[PDB]
């Protein structure tokens, strides 16, 4: 089908389509379609629903009328309210994630936590220390992270000056943001503050709202983001290389298939756990299954991937052809990106569809509720629903229509420092001699609006080929991984510099370095090359891509790499061109602000210019 | 003008809305006009942008297209997400301005903020013992203060299971929300979890989602309001009765005239205390003046109005017109439902359009940025400002409309009490014997899609009538103020058993409450009245009503009084009914689980019955006549 052909750039998604046409079942591409064509004001961004004196729509009319809002407003401010609440929601999705980590690290310092405990105590002590817990070498480690909880804790509250992991940037990049306005000072402070400044009548110009997007927005990547990779290493491990396999093909017809979408490792670690104890084993086995089959879908299904190599199913827009395969026995979900048509294609089948937090609540799921002092019984609970689904799978409709690629994960920053040797002058020494010219992290979504996975490959494709390492997170992890580009192998792929390196490491060209709150290893690893190099993020050789992003999350993640200094490319613009000045400052203004700015652009190779040029421009400021 | 008529039944407005037409200049009801007919799935509320997957509408066609987005999200979840958003937005404004409050009286604490004081020590030192303080009625003020600060800081952090205020509430309402999931924990908290709910993928039940817009209203209530409330009274003194003077006639032709708009007192009584300063006064005289007049608008005139008895210039609607009297040397603004057209009509006359916080922040405005280590400097500075401002009116284009009208103000329930002689027993009896049927606040604001106060005076008049007393608050007040219902003799216009308990009080048959953030205190009294029933909230003979409202505010206002058991009447419908079952569930699935609904009523006249008539449907729960 040419239909089908566009929508995706995988085999395996070509056959779950032409297999859904064939049962009738409708996905988010049919539903994209019928969303076309959109709202024009919407995606301007020139309509306000902010007050019922509104709702309002902005033109650009000769005759004056509507140009302004009923308060007064003016496209400018408008859109610039409207992109500033798109950023608060990305940015407090990451927060309550970052917060659910704090209070599993409590219950486990308190002893509240069946089946939890501190992964990494190594990795507790030297966080702890890093941010002043007295003695953190040395006091029993449930007491150190008590403290480490109060830290985190305090960041969530309105006392503080600068986040607590602000520290790792460097001075130069702490002065500008103090002198800005744009320090982040607490990860729910700034979100709040955002929805006060886009109620009518508070902040009404376009440059002050956009300055707080950016604290809203490092407010994330350098708190709720960053407290979230941190503890999560802490209580589950910090990742470190590992062979493991992706796409449809991880799902086997003779096991027990359970998939886990959404984003928290605190309820999908313990999905797993249960799936490994004796008698849940034999469960399964009774009813005629040959194993019970994890698989990873999405944030939650990198998080599994990094810390135990569990195979990874899909990323977005494959989560609801996996349950078309007919052989997901049950989808067990917690919260975000996760598309509410997966309830009613499960209902098409056998599939159980789960849900575990009181935040991801889905109209017509079987919910059973997860927290630390009931995850060990609860998972449990699920897992034997899914031994009770697979009983009644029919096996007529199962169609797992392709074989797993071969992927390597695990890249954690420490992972990173250790092949290394120990320190970052290895790495140091190939950027200056121009074997590594510099690094993209390639992150965020997929999007109907492109042929899926199109433009990651792409993109990834054009910049190893050109010396840039990639760093991949999140949804672009399962395209360069069935691009066969997370392997040593694909070293084959890169240009010479970065090869040879690779091969000298025995890593891959793209590393992945995890999920998308794990962007915060991103701007860890920039921070630590400034300032053992002395100089900004803002010097640096680097870039972040989104070819393909949808989610508030990822301008969220955008917004604070800009911030932090990181051009960073854009595949298709945030809903901001009814405004012209917004546009500017986006795009050239913030240039002169932040020393990054957004860049838009839908060709990949195109893309990769901009990118590529952004880099040399930096390495001629280093004077390489 | 039929159309000038049409749009307030104020002369005061009518006097300024010909006079801005003359002079060619743009106002809120000509933009109004602009942006009506209104998007049809902005007004039903089925329109999504939460994602660029889309943007997204939900439509009833034939062929079954655009039934869903994208994602797959239905119209009861994309009404109620938007609904979400929409009241976490009104919570967030009154949470940063509980937020400031708090860091006025830190600073306080800590010596660090030149010109403040603790006004009310008495206050700080019983507020502190209710919330837990060691020792407060004994120790250092500045100690109390600091203890004081802490916990409410705690509030807004994450680590409580319910808010500090949360204990006034009755045992039967905390347990109820206790089990519903509905207990407000953090300030800042459960705004940031209803951002989260309402991205793509996260919370897709309706039910689920309209649950915590409770427990986001609620935290705003019990919480960034009622801080707001108490430690503004703390820091600049707890409201007494008083009188004053409303409309546009408190301008003055002969003075340097200052409005003082937005809503944080932290800076408007700077601007007023240095209006006061000797050298200040002889700088407006040497200019010409006979001296300096502050006057107020909106929610910051109300807490002028309650604490001090500054006169208050007008309401929501009224803020254009008073530029357009050619009187107004300068604003004075600090931040929320401030309309930026006001710096354009400034700049059509002499005035100074001077903005004072980092939160609101106006292109084109001279922004003087006060914060309480530099208040005393600044509102010197910005003062001086107006004076200088005053040099340049333009005499020939002044029109002052109006003769100011006689107002009271000042019921804080602290004064309600006093006046009842410290106990509420004589104010129970009241209603036990039926004297005062039940109690309404009319509280929110002007929208120009009603004649503007049109409604808030028929219901404040239709009320009293029916001897129910009637607590007013924010821009309500300019308009049972501008009606004459603020004042003592006001007993003649009510109904012969509430003309009779006013009397012998001698109190209105409306009381100022003070501002929007001050209807916490209409909270605190409806527990105060529970717990000494030993009944809920949802027992009382109450109700509350915005018959005019605009804001998220009002909207967030409005969430909190039905979820603490309040019936609430709204005048205007929000932007929810394109959800049959959202709108069910708040008009009428409510009732079911908090003991109180929403209604919408555009008739003032009908939403006086419908109001008296959950009023009489909760005496007889009580066993009254
Ligand atoms: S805030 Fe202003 S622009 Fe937005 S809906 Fe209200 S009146 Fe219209
Ligand atoms: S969240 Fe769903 S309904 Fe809203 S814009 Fe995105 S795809 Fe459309
Ligand atoms: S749907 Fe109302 S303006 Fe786009
Ligand atoms: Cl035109
Ligand atoms: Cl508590
Ligand atoms: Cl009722
Ligand atoms: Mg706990
Ligand atoms: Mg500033
Ligand atoms: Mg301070
Ligand atoms: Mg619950």
């Amino acid at each position: 089908s040419k239909t089908i052909r566009s929508r995706s750039i995988w085999d395996d998604a070509h056959a779950m389509l032409e297999k859904a046409k064939a049962e009738g079942i409708s996905t988010v591409w049919d539903r994209a379609a019928e969303q076309t064509p959109a709202c024009k004001f919407c995606e301007l961004g020139t309509t306000c629903r902010n007050c019922i004196m509104g709702p309002c729509r902005i033109a650009n009319r000769k005759d004056g009328k509507m140009r302004l809002g009923v308060c007064g407003a003016d496209a400018d401010v408008i859109v610039a309210r409207n992109f500033g609440r798109f950023i608060a929601g990305g940015a407090a999705g990451h927060s309550d994630h970052g917060r659910d980590l704090i209070e599993t690290l409590e219950a486990v310092a308190e002893g509240k936590a069946p089946g939890y405990t501190i992964r990494d105590v190594a990795k507790l002590r030297r966080i702890a220390a890093e941010l002043g817990v007295a003695d953190a070498a040395t006091r029993p480690a449930h007491d150190v992270a008590a403290d480490l909880v109060t830290i985190c804790y305090n960041d969530f509250g309105s006392r503080r000056n600068a986040l607590a992991f602000l520290a790792r940037a460097p001075q130069v990049r702490r002065d500008l943001w103090q002198r800005l306005g744009m320090t982040p000072r607490g990860v729910d402070r700034e979100i709040a503050e955002m929805m006060h400044r886009t109620h009518m009548g508070c902040d009404n110009d376009h440059t002050s709202l956009l300055v707080h997007a950016a604290r809203t927005a490092l407010a994330d990547g350098w708190g709720g983001s960053m407290i979230g990779t941190e503890l999560s290493d802490i209580l589950f491990g910090t990742p470190r290389p590992r062979q493991s396999t992706v796409n449809l093909g991880v799902l086997r017809k003779d096991a027990v298939n359970i998939l886990v979408h959404g984003h928290n490792p605190v309820v999908s670690e313990m999905i797993l756990a249960a799936t490994r104890e004796p008698a849940v084993r034999q469960a399964a086995q009774d009813a005629g299954a040959a194993d019970i089959n994890v698989a990873g879908l999405c944030c939650t299904g990198n998080e599994l991937l990094m810390r135990q190599g569990i195979p990874m199913a899909g990323n977005h827009l494959m989560t609801e052809l996996a349950i078309v395969t007919g052989a997901a026995d049950a989808i067990v979900a917690d919260y975000q990106c996760i598309m509410p048509s997966l309830v009613q294609i499960a209902a098409c089948y056998h599939t159980r569809f789960v849900t575990t937090s009181p935040k991801g609540r889905f109209t017509g799921a079987t919910h059973v509720e997860v927290h630390p002092h009931n995850a060990q019984e609860r998972c449990r609970e699920i897992v034997m629903l899914a031994i009770d689904a697979y009983t009644r799978r029919d096996p007529a409709r199962v169609d797992i229509p392709s074989q797993p690629v071969s992927i390597m994960s695990g890249f954690s920053n420490e992972a990173i420092l250790e092949a290394l040797g120990g320190t970052p002058k290895p790495l140091i020494d190939a950027v200056v001699a121009g074997q590594i010219r510099g690094f993209v992290g390639i992150v965020g979504c997929n999007n109907p609006k492109i042929r899926q996975d199109s433009a990651n490959v792409t993109l990834t494709r054009e910049l190893i080929r050109r010396d840039i390492m990639v760093l991949a997170t999140g949804c672009v992890t399962t395209a360069a991984g069935k691009a066969g580009l997370l392997v040593p192998e694909a070293a084959s792929k890169a240009g010479e510099g970065l090869a040879a390196v690779c091969r000298s490491l025995g890593v891959p060209p793209v590393l992945h370095m995890g999920s998308c709150v794990d962007n915060s290893r991103i701007l860890q690893l920039c921070a630590l090359l400034a300032t053992t190099l002395g100089v900004d993020i803002s010097d640096l050789p680097v870039g972040a891509s989104s070819p393909e992003w949808y989610s508030e999350k990822a301008a969220a993640i955008a917004m604070y790499a800009v911030a932090s200094g990181i051009p960073t490319h854009l595949g298709l613009p945030p809903n901001i061109l009814g405004s012209e000045n917004v546009t500017a400052m986006a795009l050239h203004g913030l240039q002169d602000v932040v020393g990054a700015a957004f860049m838009v652009e839908p060709d990949p190779v195109k893309a990769a210019d901009m990118l590529e040029a952004h880099i040399v421009a930096r390495r001629a400021r280093l004077g390489l």
